[PDB]
């Protein structure tokens, strides 16, 4: 699994369960690509979105609908979703998990990168 | 001042001076339409992006140049850029401090928002 | 003003307005005697703890009483308290802003260090 | 394993491996009982530290030993170590993973809390 992402909720100290996440890669043509998306599962992780072969390097983006949660929640946020994005593999394929801690107004977002 | 972005330094513990900012607003199109720019001061502070009467309601997007903030430093940082993006003003004019604490491969944002 | 502290509230978006802060220096004999205590004003600073003069070299312990904050807001928080210890003015006077940012199940913190 | 600690490293988008944790729960007499401790694995956590007969009901600290991860890495650090204190089991016992983020001068930490 080269690429897994996990969400996690500050307020309930909790995984964020169901939250949507989309993934693009930047086409050549300097446009957003759709690439996959799931939703996160008990444990605020979501894996399965791609595999060795078609995870190359290329510049991609995660959007996390963080907006969607809160609303879900009852609990009024601020921004109107969550976005990282990176450049994968350029030193070789690794594991990379994109975690996401959320807050109403505020997110902060981590990669932890392993080498197999 | 309506509009504030602030970025600190994580690493070193200290602002982070001179990262260059890019304010875009939605437009009814749908489209991101260039809104404001500049860079950090020497306290990390960007200032003086807008007014109160520009700051009208809508969708904003800060972009905030990360990237090139680490490779001035020798350092090649896991995302492309850190972007905050939205609804302002939606309950009547606030006064809003986007700030961005950064390492090189993990971010926070949060928004503090006050009422003039 | 060479040690000021900040708290922000991630939930609401706002600064962590009379929060109590406790400040303690370690002694020779390796305990913690009292230095100074505030609470947050309504923009979430606390000013005025020290001078030059008295902050000398040392290690200090910031002790932020989070969970009176969040109890008075009707919620049972995780944490105890936020604590932050730290060898000040080591390579000479400093500049001190220890910032934290808060939730109900996590905090973040950080320094920001000038040289006056 | 109703207790488990994870430490990540913002500065190299990794676990942060070998790092020492060290357990205490508050005596009814108001100090700190050692109570666990371990370093962290290849994958940045730390099993194992107690069990649920054990693991009940009190305030527990958590100090993970920051500052001998950075000073091994060559990285000067700000804080003396990172201190997670809390209330567990109030509610009943849960399965706590208590996460946190490292840089050099700044420091996150959350707690995901699950229900078996
Ligand atoms: C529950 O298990 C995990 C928890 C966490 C966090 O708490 C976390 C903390 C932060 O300050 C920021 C963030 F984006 C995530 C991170 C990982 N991870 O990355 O492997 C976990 O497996
Ligand atoms: C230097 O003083 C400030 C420090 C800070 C933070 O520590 C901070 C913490 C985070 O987890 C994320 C972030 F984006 C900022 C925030 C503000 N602020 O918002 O006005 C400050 O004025």
């Amino acid at each position: 699994c080269p690429l897994m992402v996990k969400v996690l909720d500050a307020v309930r100290g909790s995984p964020a369960i169901n939250v949507a996440v989309h993934v693009f890669r930047k086409a050549a043509d300097d446009t957003w690509e759709p690439f996959a998306s799931g939703k996160t599962s008990e444990s605020g992780e979501l894996h399965g979105l791609t595999t060795e072969e078609e995870f190359v390097e290329g510049i991609y983006k995660v959007e996390i609908d963080t907006k969607s949660y809160w609303k879900a929640l009852g609990i009024s946020p601020f921004h109107e979703h969550a976005e990282v994005v990176f450049t994968a593999n350029d030193s070789g394929p690794r594991r990379y998990t994109i975690a996401a801690l959320l807050s109403p107004y505020s997110y902060s977002t981590t990669a932890v990168i392993t080498n197999p």
